[PDB]
Formats: structure tokens, sequence, C-alpha cells
């Protein structure tokens, strides 16, 4: 109907600046459900979406997104009605379509998952994509035989979004959680999240690439998939599983194959971007009861506002945010 | 009690002989159930276990085996009765304990699988470990979302032990089978098994590893790892799964992480050796019903007696066997 | 044989009398199981059964009841032993067979439901038919896609029998319960039962039959019917469901077929009278845990005695009783 | 990016044209996945989409469609690979977005359902919306207690699209199918489809409405609502269910509460337009095995090309077609 | 609403005679559903019911039956309609209430199972109570771990109804059937039913009771109690199960709990009389699908009329009938 | 490697003495997984095992145990890793193999269950065999239709190992526990465990035997068989089940057949010795939550040292110990 404040990235010949422009509903896509967002949208993927050079967004007249949980204002789709609390994440939001780092977002009804009862519009955005990735990781690991009795579970990339919540989700489930960080003195935070043991990054990758190097952990959530991941698989127990979804500290994995063939481990790829609806909705249902931790609000580092986002976008992608940041609109 | 004929390996200095010898029932360990076999087979592990350097057998005074299907003649374990048809496969047997390439075998009841009703002692041996490995592959893949109407499944290293049966198992299930072999003129044999299309090893890997190639197969049974697996993972469709279980064609797998994060594919490790009895019995039941191919006996290369075993162990090390050699006792 | 007090209705010439009189053990129907009732209740059907023009009872030498929950005394049926706590509800009881508004009742074993472990004889009568009808409503709705996250559920005719209990049952389950009533000042009572947001009867039906009104509620428990139902169906959210069970607002429902075709809603009919045993027992199991509210005793209007029910049968069929009147024996 | 043939509608003042025109690939929406469409897209909805006054198409520069089963040519969406057999049905497609009555169509990956392994591109279009609607009808019915033993299910408005296929799959499932039409001499055609008994339109409704009539059918697939549905609802057996989906024979249903409250009958509404992918994929998979009739091809009235279809679009609506007309591209 | 033929038993001169007497529709118990019985069956229980000393019928002038199948003539119960093919079996029928060995039978709707779709009215009475007793035996056995591959299953008294059908049901399911009969030459008949091995009573029990004997059978379907049952238990394999249902020659069973403690076998009791509707309906559906043998008509000894029943009731009890006899009405 | 303490049994001539002797790591069987046992081993089976004419231990190179729970210290078996907490129970342990009443015990990985998360090494040994046998009893009973609403469960031999924990296990699930004791003045002890009613042995078995006695219980845990069980079976409600497990006070059971054939009761055989890994892991998982009582530590009679075990072996057999004895190592 009228105008709103929006976080829009913009290209200047060869350079991207990221501005806070005032946009109307008329400029929003005419093929989606109009929703008052009110909450969040800032992740590591959005940090790359703001910085020039990162391989994410092509057409640049684009409002940054990835993550949105608000209320339906106007819907030309019978599947959704006025007053419906919905979560809009992933797919094309913030990649090729105007996302949720802004007041009001026109997102198709096919990507909208109704807000679970045991979660608020804030609580779902405390998770975000980093929370959904962590939950989908646990969901996929448990399909292959992850259970809290066959051994302790190691979570790399702790302190971060995916790893931090994955520690809390495993702790609520009942797993003995082992947290891995490159930052010391962070032990009195990961233990607060629910980690039984806090180890260094060297405790996972120091001896450098061995074929079969002693069983240590049952499962693994690994948002740090590189040379560390190749050494991680070598330390996994029999019938174990490792969930990837991470580009931190490496892109190439010099994996052997002996942990797979001889010790029956399974490397599982986690994609939050194009996850099917029936899987997506069922995961969000687990994030409300079965995998909803007593912590949740502890992984919150800053309650940032729409004005404080341009500076907070580069805080992630530099290890300045411990946990996750939420936007309020 | 009675004297029997056994195919036994023995290391003289630095050389392994392998000969047919007469052995009494007293020589067999008193631990476990005694089974009059009558029907065994030869795998790639059996050839390596019968030659110096094979890197499987440490203590060599040992009766080769891994794979047996016979009848219980005497049991101190109440779990099994005299007259029960059972399958002795994997765990130890032919590696560190006397196996089934012999008349009579002493194997603990914890490893014995009751012969499925829709399978004979012959048919269960046509499969063997190679059949169980192929079936466990399909079983693990379907746990990760393998479905006939989601794409044509690739079969790497066909005309082999595991690969040949995997073609037949996918065809009976309903999958469009795409078989890969470096051997030309073997396309006729693969189409008999149930391959809809026969491609070369070059079609899977020869343009050298990339990161994310054109989506082609959705899933793959991959008894040949190495650099071929690395290029295979990049060609898998969204939400796919790959089952390795074999390393005959390179050790190191230069994984690229991108198919895991972006395409959500999973690399599953299948170990037929120490696969739990819980899954083992369920897989063998599938090998009698839904995964039981109509061809089945087409996989049989030739019926081989215990005296003709020493020669056939050399044949599998070379490349004189196109199908699967079974040993009649 | 033992003499007991029984609420018996009699039709002299053309008028129903209704009085409590002494009936022997030998007078009760010979076929079936004998149960010392101890706890009964007052339903809207019971008032109709004890009044001329009610259209429920044909032959009029009858003991009223429709509802009973007591202990098995004499049993010729092998399915039930002496000391079994059971619930006698619906079928022919209080309609064409001697009901439960009496000490001792002969009810066949095919209608008896064993008392659930998390329910007492008093608690089972707090529900009665009205509680069972409200539970069977939710049970039928949830089979058709009713979820406590796809929207709010309307409970029309709240304060009554089915309505008041349905409010507390959906609230315990996790639904945001909207309650509709024609009685003001009862809003604080409905919020006490577990209703969030209290509306009038006109908020459901005042615009008078549109065909496709704005989507307002996910589902509906509607013991009202009539023209209100037709206005209700048009206001239902996509893929919703409406449970009937009542005729309070009228018999004719001028449906417009469009909410069924375009919105995909369903109009589910609930009949507590001849509900199958396997469904009946499964519903009572939910009434003991899944649907059992924290309030429960709040619905109880007044606990009445056996020689006081003739007045309670006059108190029912009126806007007097708020909730449920339980009978102590 | 070559030009293609397409059936495009255009208003031009006050008279819809509907004409075969040459449209380029560039004109198709960019957001969707490109599919070279094979086979049909003719339905009753498409006739109204090609007729003035039939309120379905708002913006009239539009390519008519609904139902399209082709092969993926190019995709930016990683969900689908080049060469995937897919079905594009309902949602938008031929109403607001460009449809599938044309060579090459752009449809987003959220609506594309992979072609079932037991179905071909022809067979999927033999079904269409009419096939999916009738299959969703019997799927929704069976969720409410529809079983072969309970009675002889009625299919009103047979001979048509939805009704004709509803008779076939219901017969395949095992039900005793009763079909009713408003025309004689088609009894041979209906008994060929799988109808056990052929009755007239007068047998269902002609003696005018009653509150509760003699129980007859148990279940009903009803693509002909109106006054016929209300009299049909009273002729339903205990615990029965009726599937709507069709508005022919009137859009006003004078239902009378009693079949719902006293017999436990449920009126289920089927919407093929916005059926979720979770159910859609499960229904399409049933249409390949569980609900795939031995006939199936008898429903096909005639096979038409892209040109000659404007006449076929005028043939529908006027009830000239017996079964379903298919296109070939 | 006039007269019919009925097989009735009277106690004139204080001794049972049994004849075929003409009985009106008014004479039947009015508290049930009136059903035109087409097809019945003579069971061993029917033999004692029409004989002095047989403790089944207490107070006489009663129509025998225990088994009935046919269509509903007139229903006072809303759950059933005119023309419903239904099976009346057990509970009080032919015991304390008028049975099914008669044209027209009034039986309450709580004891009526709707005829399974893959069964005709003739095929339903081929089973009768003895077929239900055999099926409930298999159903209870399979709940305790009775599996085709786990060993051979023994069937005692396979000449009769309960035994003969149990042989055919096990064979269709896949079990290795060992038939046990007191009479030879019936071996040819048993092998046609589906028995792989024929054995005399002596091989099962020829005196001498042991606490633990040699393991021979996985399980047992036993319609014969007494000392033979005790001899069977000691011969059952580990985790086995015995299904008891009869009394033919023996009432006391000298158990030793050694097969229960050391072998872990389970002694199951099968009562077809008061089996709950929940299980009863589920068992009858198995008798039409997975347990339905290809033979069926082989177990049929003779097909008699209603006036030929009095002689057929004396044919049973004296071991003359080789299987079951059907009564056409 | 190094020496430890073990409860060794030795038969010098014809006596059997049992001492605490020093045994090295190399003396243990070199085929199992080395586990430093932390807790317990005392059971009624151990008493007869260390006794002349006890008839459990055949040859005497044995160390006592049957029960063990500790941590894996070095493993050649790839299924288990050094640091895994496991329970070694039943099979050949303490009977034909070195048990768990010793520091460091060698046991093959096929018998080891991963310690349930909610159970400590002490808590798992508070249960032991006589506790797993009680849990398997409930698990087998519930498979035959044992539910809290059906009646009040009976427990014979309360005070003992199996019966004592059974009382607390049935009470946790919600069952009405009726416990039977040999000695009086021990009713308060069972009130602490969870028994609502405490009765004598005469209340179960006093007035000899009857074919069909009055129904009372529905289900019974029976670690005391013999003539008591035969009278117990006749006092079970319809569709009931009785779990054995014990030989205390009688081996022969003079049972009839009437409770089985007329009431549908089932005598279920529970063997904890060779219970498959499939069920064993599922039962232990229930013992950590579903069956885990609030008491648990109440059944602990007294802790003991490894040096004081020879005195504790004489403390059992005779009725001195009320509960279970734990050994700290």
């Amino acid at each position: 109907s009228t105008l709103f404040q929006a976080l829009q990235a913009e290209k200047n010949a060869d350079d991207v600046s990221v501005h806070v422009k005032t946009i109307s509903t008329e400029d929003l896509p005419k093929d989606g459900v109009l929703i008052k967002v009110a909450y969040s949208g800032i992740n590591y993927k959005d940090g790359l979406a703001g910085k020039a050079g990162g391989n994410i967004v092509r057409e640049y007249p684009l409002i940054l997104g990835i993550d949105a949980a608000g209320t339906v204002v106007s819907s030309n789709d019978p599947r959704f009605a006025e007053g419906d609390e919905v979560i809009a994440t992933s797919y094309e939001l913030g990649v090729s379509r105007d996302g949720g780092l802004s007041e009001y977002a026109s997102v198709p009804g096919d990507w909208l998952v109704p807000l679970p009862q045991n979660l608020s519009l804030k609580e779902a955005m405390v998770y975000g994509t980093a929370g959904f990735t962590a939950a989908l990781s646990v969901h996929r690991l448990e399909q292959n035989g992850l259970s809290p009795e066959k051994g302790s579970v190691l979570v790399t990339g702790a302190t971060g979004g995916v790893g931090g919540i994955a520690v809390s989700m495993l702790n609520k489930r009942g797993y003995d959680v082992v947290a891995s960080t490159g930052n010391r003195e962070a032990a009195d935070y990961l233990k607060q999240l629910g980690a039984s043991e806090v180890i260094s990054r060297e405790d996972v990758y120091d001896g450098t690439l061995k074929a079969l190097s002693k069983q240590q952990w049952q499962g693994a959530v690994d948002p740090v998939g590189g040379k560390q991941l190749a050494s991680l698989l070598s330390k996994i127990q029999y019938g174990g599983s490792v969930a990837v979804s991470g580009l931190t500290g490496g892109g190439e994995v010099p994996a052997t194959v002996y942990p797979f063939i001889l010790r029956g481990v399974s490397l599982l790829g986690i994609d939050s971007v194009y996850c099917p609806m029936d899987v997506r909705a069922a995961v969000w249902e687990r994030m409300s009861s079965d995998l909803k931790p007593d912590q949740l609000l502890t992984i919150v580092d800053r309650e940032v506002s729409l004005e404080e986002t341009p500076g907070a976008l580069k805080d992630i992608l530099q290890n300045r945010i411990q946990g996750r940041v939420i936007v309020k609109l």
C-alpha cells in the first residue's frame, strides 16, 4: 500500500556498497504473498551476499534476505490468509528475489512454512537458516543411525551459527556433545550451550591426514568442511555419520575411502536452500519440541536493528559474532 | 568325528601355497555351531587371502572362506537346531578364522543367518558377500531417498562381483540401470543382467575432476573408488546418494564438498564385514523377495568343485571371471 | 437379587411422567453384563427421552441414562470379570434400552469400554456423551489435517455440552481456541476453560450466506448446525474441516459447495451413538492423556443425586445448565 | 532458443479469441523451469479459460494450459536435471501463468512432480486434472473409512472427465462401482470402464429431497454437486464419505444436517488446484500402481494436435466429449 | 415375513433329538439384525450342541449354527443396510442364541463382520469358525515371532477343519508344513492342502513325556490338547510358539516350563468365540488376501442341504468328515 | 599384560570351592573385547554355578559373572572403540565362559550392548540379569495385549531378583501391581517398590487345582512356576498373558487347557540367556526410560567388594537377600 524501510545491496560498476533505501509495495514482486516480516535475516550467506566478489547474487537491484518470519498482510493465494504467522527462508530469498532483511516481503506460498505452535516469530528467527541447517543435519544423521549411546558426537565450527545451535540441539536430545573451536576461553560458553567437552581445532586436525586414525566420535556436525573433514571421517566410529554444510577453513576434501569401506561411515550433505517442503515442515516441527533446547536465547549475540545491519553484515565473515544476530522490524 | 576336504592356505617363509587338505572335525574350534556346508564361493578377498601381499590375512595357517551356506549338523547353542539351513558370511571367517571354502565349518551362532524361505543354498551362494554388499548398498541408498522415479541410477565397475549383481537388483526393483565398464564387448552381458544403458569408464571419469558437473544419475553403486568417485559425486542429481564399498581403482578420493552442500548429496559407506545381525537378516530377506532378480543364475560363471578351487582363486585375481564363481561341495 | 433405585420414565396415555422407583435385579434385561453404576450424568438427549415429543424413545417402560461408568458385579460374559471398572455409553442405552441413570444397569459386553488408567469413574462422567462427542470431533478433524499450527479453531455453541468440553480439549492439545456463544458475561468462563478470543454468534453468522467469505478459522467444532454452519463453511481456511454432531441452530444447512471445491474444506459428521468399539476405545485413550485438560472439573456445573434428577431433566432442555451435571449414586 | 507453436487466448474488447500462435522462448517467464511439453492439457476448466464470461482468467494475454507432462530442457533450479520426465499440473498454469497446451512451457520447480516409474508421458496426460481429481477423491475418501467391504460406491456424473476415471480406479482397487449418467446407451461404455451397475440420473435424485433416505452406497465420488448432492448425502450408509470437486448441476447444495449427525457421513471437498506437493506426489504414485486401472486407455475419446484444439476447446463445455480428449506435441 | 426352514434341537423326554422344523420370522429373537443366511457349516462345536452330554447348549429349544453368511433383509440398526453381505460367527450364536443353520437369522450388529471383498458367500463358509480359528492361530503366532525361514511348523489333527485349513494357510504364507494325523492314507489329501511332510500321532507323541526333547519344529498349530501338547512343547525350537485351540482327546497338559525357561517358547490360547471386533475384522481380511490359499475347495468334503444337516452333525464327532462340510441354503 | 582380581571357580576332585585368585590379561580368551568391569555380577544363577551339583557350569576353568558393565579398554573388533561403555550379559558368560565378577573380562562384541544414555554403569547392574528378565517379561506380555486399563497385574516371588524389580517396572508404566510374597511382614517393602496390594502365596495357590477358576488378574509375572502356575493360569482374565522365567518351588506344571482355549490366555516363555541382539538392545533401551522406576536404588539390598563375593554366593540360594547385590570394582 505504502512505503517501508529496506536493506538493499546495490552494484556500482564493479563495487557493491549496501544501502538502507525506502521501498514501496509496488516495487515488490507481483507473484507472492505479502508479509510483514518483523524479524531477522542475517547469516554468513548474507555476509557474502553484501560483499563484492562473493559468488552468490548476479542481478544486483536486490534486497538482501535469507531468513524471515512474519505475519501475512495480503495474499492472492488461497493457501494463506491475513493474520497467518509464517516462516520464509531459503530458495531464492536474498539470492535472486527480494528477501527478508526488510520490512515487508513478497514471497511465494510454496516457500512458506506456517509457524510452529511452540515457537514465536522471534524464536524461529533465533534459529534462522543456521538453525534450520543444524536441525536438518541432526535429522539426516538420525536417519543413518545416530543415537545417544553408541558414542559422543563432535561438533566442529562451534561459536558459529550452525555449530553453536547444533551443540544445543544435541544436548537437549541427550547426546554427549564435543565442541571444537579455534578460539580459547570460549569453553565457558559452549558448556553453557550444552557441550560436555571443549577441544581445540588441532584435536580434530593436527597430525594431518591419516587413512584410519582411531575411533573417537560416533557422529559429527561439520560446518567446517575442508582438510579437517578428511581427518574427521578417519576418526569416526563404526556405522557413524558426518553432516557437512560448511565452507569455513577449506573447500577441497582429501578424503581417503577406508573409513567408508572398512568402518562403514557415511558423509551426509546438508542443503538448507532447496530442501523439500514435507522435509522442511517436519524439521521445523522438531525445532519446536524434540530438538528445541533449553538454551535457544543464549546463542543470541546482538539484538540488532535494521539500521545496525550494514555494520553487522561484515561482523560475520570475520569471527566477530559469537552465536547469531537477530534483526527487529 | 569324520574327515573332510578343506581348501587351506599356509605361508612357507614369504610365500603362500594354498592346497586341498584332509582335516578332522577336532581341528575346527569347539566354539560355535558345526555346519556341513555344501555350497561356497570365491570373492576378490578370497583371492587376496590366498596370495602373499593380499593384505587381509596376518596369521596364515587358516582355511579360506568368507561365504558359506549349509545345514547345522551339531549345535551346543540352543538358538540353532540340527537340520537348520543357515548362511555363514562375513565377520571373521577366511580372514582370521577358518571359513566356508571347505566341507564342514565351525562358526558361532551369532553370525549365522537362517536361510530365507524363497532362497536355496545354491541361490544364496550365487549372491555371497558380493550379493550382500550390492543389496546393502541399495538398502542404505533407499534410506537416504533412492527412488525409481527420481533418475537413472549409475553402476560403477560393472561385470565385477558386486557391480554385476547390483545391476540385476536395481532392475528388479524398478530402477533405470546405467552400467559403467572399461571392458568393451561386455555390454551384451550387462543388458542381460538388467542394464538399460552401457557406458564406459571414460563417461564417468576421464575429463578429470571438476567440482559441480551436469546432473546425470541421482545415485550410484560404486565398487571402484579413487579419483573416479570424486568425478562421480559432482554428476549426482539433487538429494542423491552414492554407495562405495570398493577401492579397486585408486585409494584417495579428492572430494570437492560442493555437491554435498549445494546439491545435498550423500556419500554412504557400506561394510558387509561387520554389518549388524539386525540389518543383515533384513537385507537377506530383501534378497529373497523384492531385490531377488529374475536373472539370478545368469550371474553364475561356472560351477566349481573343491578340487578346482585353487585355480579359480587365481582366476579372480586376474580377469578370467565375468560373473560369479560358486563352489559345490 | 437386590432392590435398587432407578430413574424410570413412563407414558400414561399421552404424557411422560418420569419418576424414581424401586426396581429389582431380576427385572433388568437378562442378556448382558450387570454393572453397579455409582456415577451417571445429565445429557440433552436424556431430557428429550424424559419428555413427550422428544423423539428418542419409542416404547415407554424405560429407565433413562445413555451414560454410565461403574464396576462389574454379576458377569456371564467371559470378557469381563468381577471388579472391572467400565464405561457404559451410547448405542441403545437410555434410548431403547434401560440406561445408566440408575443403581445397577444391564448393559451387554460389546458396548462396555474398560476405564482408562488416567481416569476415574467420576472423571469419565465429567465427560459423558458430551465429552466423547467433543473428543471424537477433534479425533475426526485431525484425521483430515487439523494441526495446532495451521490456524485457530472455532468452537460454536460454547457453554453447552459439546462446546464447553471441546474448548478445553483443543486448548490442552495446543490449539488457539476461538469460542462462539450467544451469552455475554460468559466470556470470562470460556477463557477459564481455555478459550483465547471470545466472539458472538453473529461473528459467525450475521452477513447471511456469502459462499466464499474471508478465511478466518482453520477448523470448527460445531454442535449448532443450521444456517450458521453454511456461513461457517465459507469462512474456513484452506484444507480445513468442520465437525457437526448437533442441530441446535437448525436442521437445514444451505451449503454453497464452493468451500469444498475451491477451498478444499470438509464437513465431517460425528455420531457418538454407534461409534465402532476400536475407535471408541482409542478415543477414550486420548480422553485420558492427549485431550485431558488441566481444568476438567471446571466444566462440572453441579453434582446431583439420583432422587434429584427429575428436576435436573427439567433444568436441562434450558439455558440454565452451564457445562455438565454429573449424577452421584 | 527457437520459436514454437502455442495455444494463446486474447480478449480484445469483449470477445475471447483463442488462436494457435508462434511464441518465442524469451516470452516465457524467466523464473520457471523450461520443459519441452509432451502430450495434452484439455479440461473443462480450459474451456471456461477459453470462453468469455467464465471467470477464471483475469489478465487475458495468456497461454492456456493446466496439465502438462514433458521433459526438462534447461534448469537454473538444481532440483531438476536436463532429461527429467516431469508433470506440470494445476496451481497456476493456464489461469494466471502460462500453461501447457503448447510446445515448451516455463513452470517453477515447486509445482513439478517427477513422472512415476510405472507411468508414461501419455498415461499421465490421459489422467490430467480429471485423473488427479478423481484419484485425490478416492484418496481423501479412504482417509475417512472408505473400504471395499462396506458397500457399493457411487460415481455420479460418469462418462465425463472426473467421473469416467473415478469408475476405473475404483474398480481396480476392488470396489463394486455404481455409475450414474443423464444419458442412456452409454451403459456399455461404463461397464467397460469397470462399473458393476449402471443407473440413471433420476435414480440418485428425482423424487425430491429427504432428510434421511434408504442407505444405498457407503461412498460417493461426486463431480456433479447441486441439488443431486443433497439427496445423495441422505442415501449414504453409516460412517460413509462423499467427495465433491465438481460444481456441475448447480452450485447450491440444500443439505440437511441429519446424515452427518445421525449416520456419521462426511462431505469431503477435493481441490486439485492447490494440493500440496507432499500429498500430490503420494497421489501420483498411487495413480501408477494402487489406482492404475487395467483399461486406462478407454477413457481417451480422441487424440488431437496443437492445431485443431480450439475446436476441441469448444467441444468441451457443451458435453460432446465421452471421456477425455488428449493433445500431442 | 412368513415361514422358513431351521435346524433345531429339542430336549423331548429329557433327551436331544435334533430335526428340521418350520419356524416363522416372528419366532426369532427381535433384538438383532435380520439376515437371509446363504451357506453355513458344521463344526465340532455344533456336534456337541446337538447331542446330550455336549456342554454347549444349556436351555434348549434352540437353532444350532455358530456359523452364518448372507445378506441383510431388514435392519433396525443404522450401521447396516439392506443388501449388506455379512458374516455371523461365534459369541452366542448356536450356543445361547439361535444360530445360522437356518434360512433367516437374527443377530445383533456388534457380532457382524462385513464380507471381505476377495471372498464370496460360499468361500466365507468354507472357513467358518474353524477357518477363523486357524487364521487367528497364525495371526497370534506371527505376533510372537513365527517366521517362514525360522523352521518347519507342525499341524496336529490336520484331517479336521481347524487343522486342514491351517495347513493350507501356512503353505500359502510360505511355511514348511508338517501335518500330523492319526489316520493314514489321508497323507495324499494333506499334501494337496499344502503339507510338505506327513506324520503320525506316534512320531509326535507315543507315550513317554520328556522335559526337553530334540528340537524339531519352529512352531505348532494345535487343535488337540492333552499329553500330545506337552510332548510338542519339548520339541519346539528357540523362540517358538504353540497355538492351542482344541480339546480332541485330552484336557490336562503336563507342562514342565523347561521349554518356556530354557528354550523360551510361548503357549498361546486361541478363542474364536469372544474375539474382539478389532481383531476379528483384521483376521477376516487376512483370510481374503495373504492367508487365503489357492486350494480352499480341496478342504471341502461335501456340500449338503439343510435337511441333510442332522446326519452331518453325527458324521462329525466320529471322525468321518475329511475337512469341512458346507450347507447351502 | 598385567594382573587383576577374579572370582575363579575350581573343581578339585569332586568338590567345587570358588576363590578370589590373581589372573593376568593374557590368561583371558584372546578373541573377545577387553573391558574393565565396573559393577556387579551376583545372581541366583551364579550360586548354583559355584556349587557342586548345581548343573550350570560344565568344565571348570571358569570365572563367575553372567552380569558385567564396564568400559572398553582396547579392541581389535572395529565395532567397538576404546572408551565405549558397554554391558556384558548372558549368553556363555559365567556358564561356559569367564564372567563379569572380575576386573577385566574378555567377551566378544556380538554380546555387547552400548550402555543406554539414561543408565549408569551402576544402574545397569542394579538391574542385571534378574531385571532384564523382568523387563523382557513386560515386553513380551505387552506384545500379547497387556495394558494398564485391562486389569491388575500379578507378581509372584516378590522379594526375589526378577519379581522385585518387576513390581517397580509395572508400577512405573501405570499398571496396578499385586505382589505375592513367601514370607509375611515384608508388605511395606513392596509398597516402596510400587505394589498397591500385597497378598500371600495361598491367595494365588492354596486349594489345589481347578480347570477354570474365577478371573482376577489379566496378566502375571511369574518367576515361581510349578504347581502354583497351573492354578495361576485358571485365575487370569480374558485375552490375558503370563510370563514365566523361574523354576523356584516346582518344575512340573499340571496345567489344563481351558484357560487357553476358552479365555484366550497365553503362557509366554522368557529366556534372558540367548535373547537376540535385536530384542536385547530394545529392552535395555526401555529400561532407561519406559520401564525405569523412580525407586531403582531401593531394590539395592547391599553393595559388596570383589573379595567378599564368595560369602555372598552362600548368602543366596537360601532366602537371606531381599533385592539385589552389587559388586564395586
